[PDB]
């Protein structure tokens, strides 16, 4: 089955959440994406690899382009494996110093992208740089196939953000045309309504069993288990 991966920057809601997952599913956990301030991000590395074992993946999201290799340096010290660029379109230029820190470390660097005036050329130099590659499903249907073939010649994994149940359409049919595909990033799911839809339409395309992850940012921790297990089933 799917493994799960779990997006929540509250370290008193994502810890409450990983708590029940491990007493519950601990086998399905694949990794957290984790946010927020260095101090609380390193306690929160440190707290997930107590409760998991050491082959538990953490990527932590970096947000701001000049602080993000201190803040990565301190975060791999913790354990992070990996690093989720955000605002990259803005100094794409900014983005090799920082991956080629990322690479010294050993880390793997995931590249989110999303619209703005140098989204092909963030695009390029993500296919160039990463690892892996978050594209925002909402951006124009030919910047997004750009940007995935793109990452496909560069052999980038390609990992599509969707939120909206015409997005998971969206994506789902440029996935069966994108190798480099890999899984989806949830956004968006609020209820287990929602996550029903989600797994009736990833069976209904064969991509149960690609891992995926499920942001908690519209969720409660009861209903995020709830939601967690209704994607897994």
């Amino acid at each position: 089955g799917p493994g799960i991966w779990l997006r929540e920057v509250d370290r008193d809601k994502l810890i409450a959440v990983a708590k029940k997952l491990k007493e519950i599913i601990p086998d399905r956990v694949k990794g957290f994406v984790v946010g927020g301030k260095t101090d609380d991000v390193v306690a929160t590395i440190r707290d997930l690899i107590a409760l998991f074992g050491p082959d538990l993946e953490i990527v932590v999201e970096l947000t701001e382009l000049d602080k993000a290799i201190e803040t990565m340096k301190k975060a791999v010290e913790a354990g992070a494996s990996a690093i989720l660029l955000r605002d990259g379109v803005r100094g794409v230029e900014e983005l090799r110093k920082i991956a080629e820190e990322a690479k010294k470390l050993g880390v793997k660097v995931i590249v989110d992208v999303t619209d703005g005036p140098d989204v092909l050329e963030l695009a390029r130099e993500a296919a160039a740089l990463a690892d892996a590659i978050v594209i925002d499903t909402g951006l124009p249907l030919d910047t997004r196939e750009a940007i995935a073939a793109l990452a496909d010649a560069a052999g980038v994994d390609v990992i599509f953000r969707v939120s909206g149940l015409d997005q998971v359409d969206d994506a789902v049919a440029l996935a069966a045309r994108t190798p480099a595909f890999k899984g989806f990033l949830l956004e968006g799911v609020r209820d287990v309504a929602a996550a029903e839809a989600v797994r009736a339409r990833l069976a209904a395309a064969g991509l149960t069993d690609l891992d995926f992850l499920l942001a908690l940012d519209g969720l409660d921790v009861d209903t995020a288990i709830a939601a967690a297990l209704a994607l897994l089933e």
